[PDB]
DNA sequence: AACAGAGTGCGACAC
DNA sequence: GTGTCGCACTCTG
């Protein structure tokens, strides 16, 4: 199963794609730069121009052919099936069939839509039934050069392999067999062999990922940052209608170059493999995927992909069912596949990246809720760790987060070895925690085109701080700073100053080249410049800090007499 | 009428840029793989050599299909309208004025039609990656998606012309956008982690022609690429050329023209203007066609819009290029105040000047409340003050092996300067605030003083390091800033993020001599 | 016995 | 003191 053809035009030797939505065969530009159109016709493409007819000659498998070719505008040829009557391309049987008929049904009656335009949705999923995951590990093909991951220097030990969970022995059978089928893996003998370490998920499955520890420490580490969980929750649009499309396989789809194949070799019952496309548990392999995604995407408007999570929305469904049949277009030609049952399309609400994105704002999931409340005071510190680290997922979701997590921060210098010093004080402590958090409230987005506010008080312990849209009534994200031992024998407005800039770190990324405004207790900042020396108790280089602000011109202070405190 | 532009080779699964040149048919390539058959643009034929650099030479006889085309970005300048208006603007004699217009036009291919098109140098290329230790990759955050379109049609015209690249690197550099003065916005690359990693490499009738993003006209060698990528749009993209915001690359850009110009006497290249002045418009128009051809020979690409010629007045520098201390009495106690405070540094090293400063006291303390009666014999007890100072009075010669310190400051409509080495001053500085100037803010005021300020202390330095003394903070907070809070700058500290770069010169703010109200300079 | 990003705090050592 | 940069844990795909 080549599922690519080879195709030579020109004495060269190209790709060929075999579309059945092809009603002319195309061909990239720089092949009928020489030769004379003979035709002038409409073309579709993605975004139906109008371009010229040529007859050319080639080859493709071997064989001679020729017909009329036109302007690709790709480097490999997409192939109207009518050009190679003798060619068919087999139907694809791998070992689980899915519900695909049962995942459309499902999804249009969640849908949001009314009948009419639950209609409208019926059709367009039906019509790209070749979009959609229809069997178990069944992998695109990305129309793209193949990587070569093995960028090293040095060769890699080959590593023994380990044991393998006899729970798990079944389910990558299939995998294997299912991703040897479709050509994903190929028995090879190697000088490379890497440890086969199935993670489990929450159904009886188990997935295919390898310990490359080893491979990757002669690699290095792809630069890109192209994954920014809090960037893309904090920037996302919040209109009416959401909806959220799940790439599936999404590693499985990139091609590697032959000679960078060795490199992924690891043993199977047995048998050497080698795989063929991005491996998972490969340290570039996120880099080089979400890359390709992230670029595919980024002209459609108001859209956000995370790794291969895609999520947009729009005020009216017409146009959310347009941008909805652009991206799957724009998928599909590119050979990615999308999991009807990962994804969900047009709600008034949707859960994205660990969030609920209601009609009213960014909030903590139920499934999250449930979480915290089901969680036992801690024994060890990995337990404490883990109780504090899930803890500060929800930061931003309550006014005072920084105090009530002091207590617990605490314990883990006290703590001597893996045992803590917990009390009856420090239970109550984290009962306080969680019901600030059952109770926490609904978070705004980041109005990329109004100034930001960002109102700021502090009391003789710590310092609040909040985040605004300009007259925005709810807030993007709160903050807080406990004054540690030497901040604490500040002056009443220097522990201001030092919660005003512990903001302004954050606030700066916040604005995205709009202006700032500060509300503050502070009456006037110029007569904060000529404080007297004598009275400021700060070190200097604190008061260079906070000064150099007053020179900042993308920020202006203000006075607001509200809420006073100590 | 755009000229002729490159293309895409490859040779033995290598990916290279290529050049056409119309000469040779003998093609050339990198002798590193001859340890002749290859692909150029997908299409592949075979009788090649070595080549002096990592580009190749095409055989134009080789790939008969290939017809190039004229230069297509996305935006086109009016290039005739701005040849009118340096004809226009022109102060000089109406029939050379004409004759001129001839000559501007005789060069369409020399000016810029196309926005962000770039040039290109025949020189070899840079190897900028000259560190020992790698610059740690660096985070990026999410852009305001106002900003992408201007960004993204930036980029798209320079992968057009093989400036920018989709490559995967080891290191990353943030980018930040800033808004422009239009509905546009543009891309900033903050170099900083980048930057410490790498080692630091007049007459009647006057002119300036501005060369246009010659940075960008610079190759850089393939193996220093890496270091320049930034992250636009989730794939990594490497420059081809000297990045905006490197370190060596205004210092490299400047050394290629006054080599270029070494033979032509009079020149005065700053960054990106050039200057040069005549005595009549006869051999202004003479080097005119002289400067213009070893620009097109070398290949830069001069922007007409931002260049200005045959006037008599022009700007170079922040100054005015006209053809071929002291102060104002005081009204008020508190101007008399104020002008206490300014000398008030003289007491150390000026021996006499408790006497000449008691007439200063007595003013003050004889008329009570804020109505000063100042005689018009004070203000002559001035005037003496003032010249015995600049004269000769302690002033050390510059020592060649110290260290240059400069103290700047300045009043609402004149600037202050001073420079120390490392008992008394060397020498002082004087500036007047245009009309423009006069109405900025006090902070933009200074700002401007310690930009003059500097360019004499660059002078004066004969190389050695430099220490600016100043009422601007933030200067020094920029100097020394902690990685946790680096974040993105305002447009304002970017010009003097360059000055900042330079790990020989120190800012610092010390807190002396306020000056809030010092009558202004004698007309 | 896997990967990358985001976030947080702690903590030994630097200056 | 202020500051680096490695570690721990959590979340996301």
């Amino acid at each position: 199963p080549l599922l690519q053809l080879p195709v030579e035009v020109k004495k060269t030797e190209l790709n060929g794609f075999w579309d059945t939505g092809a009603q002319i065969t195309c061909i990239p530009e720089a092949f009928l730069k020489e030769e004379i159109p003979i035709g002038e016709a409409q073309i579709k493409t993605l975004h139906t121009k109008l371009q010229s007819v040529y007859y050319l000659k080639f080859k493709v498998l071997g064989r001679k052919v020729e017909a009329e070719v036109t302007t690709s505008p790709f480097d490999y040829v997409i192939i109207s099936p009518s050009d190679i009557p003798w060619y068919k391309p087999q139907p694809l049987e791998l070992t689980v069939k899915l519900p695909v008929q049962d995942f459309k049904k499902e999804l249009i009656n969640k849908a949001n839509i009314n009948n009419e335009e639950k209609k409208q949705l019926a059709k367009l999923l039906d019509k790209y039934d070749v979009l959609w995951q229809q069997w178990e590990n069944q992998v695109g093909h990305r129309k793209i050069p193949p990587h070569n991951i093995a960028t090293g220097t040095v060769a890699p030990r080959p590593q023994r392999q380990y044991h393998i969970n006899t729970k798990a022995k079944p389910s990558i059978q299939q995998v294997i067999d299912d991703l040897l089928k479709q050509g994903v893996l190929i028995k090879q003998t190697s000088v490379m062999n890497t440890p086969i370490y199935p993670v489990p998920k929450p159904d009886g499955k188990w997935r295919m990922v390898l310990d490359y520890r080893a491979v990757n420490k002669t690699v290095p580490l792809i630069g890109a940052q192209n994954q920014h969980s809090l960037g893309i929750l904090t920037n996302l649009v919040r209109q009416k209608y959401k909806s959220t499309i799940d790439l599936s396989n999404g590693f499985w789809a990139h091609p590697i170059t032959k000679d960078s194949q060795w490199i992924t070799a690891f043993t199977w019952e047995g048998k050497q493999h080698v795989w063929t496309r991005l491996p998972q548990g490969f340290l570039n392999s996120p880099a080089l995927f979400t890359a390709d995604v992230v670029d595919l995407l980024k002209n459609i408007p108001g859209i956000s992909v995370y790794v291969d999570d895609i999520y947009f929305s729009t005020e009216t469904v017409s146009e959310h069912l347009k941008i909805l049949e652009k991206v799957f277009k724009i998928l599909l030609e590119a050979g990615y596949i999308v999991s009807l049952k990962k994804s969900a399309l047009l709600r008034y609400e949707v859960t994205f990246l660990g969030f609920s994105i209601t009609q009213t704002g960014r909030g903590l999931t139920s499934e999250f809720k449930d979480k915290i409340q089901n969680i036992t005071s801690p024994r060890t510190l990995k337990e404490l760790q883990s109780i504090l680290g899930l803890f500060n997922f929800a930061r931003n979701f309550v006014p005072n987060f920084s105090e009530i997590i002091k207590p617990l921060y605490s314990l883990i210098s006290t703590a001597e070895g893996n045992n803590i010093k917990w009390t009856s004080e420090h239970t109550r402590y984290l009962e306080e925690i969680v019901s600030a958090l059952n109770h926490a409230g609904n978070l705004e987005q980041r109005d990329n085109e109004s100034p930001l506010v960002v109102k700021l008080n502090a009391s003789p312990k710590t310092g609040y701080i909040r985040y605004y849209n300009k007259g925005g009534q709810k807030p993007i994200a709160y903050a807080s700073h406990v004054f540690t031992n030497t901040e604490l024998k500040f002056t009443p407005l220097e522990k201001l100053l030092v919660t005003m800039h512990k903001a302004l770190i954050k606030a700066i990324d916040l604005a995205l080249g709009q202006p700032i405004e500060v509300y503050s207790p502070i009456i006037s900042m110029q007569k904060l410049q000529k404080t007297p020396l004598p009275e400021r108790k700060a070190l200097s280089t604190r008061w260079i800090t906070w000064l150099s602000y007053l020179e900042d011109p993308r920020i202006t202070f203000y006075y607001d007499k509200t809420l006073p405190d100590l």
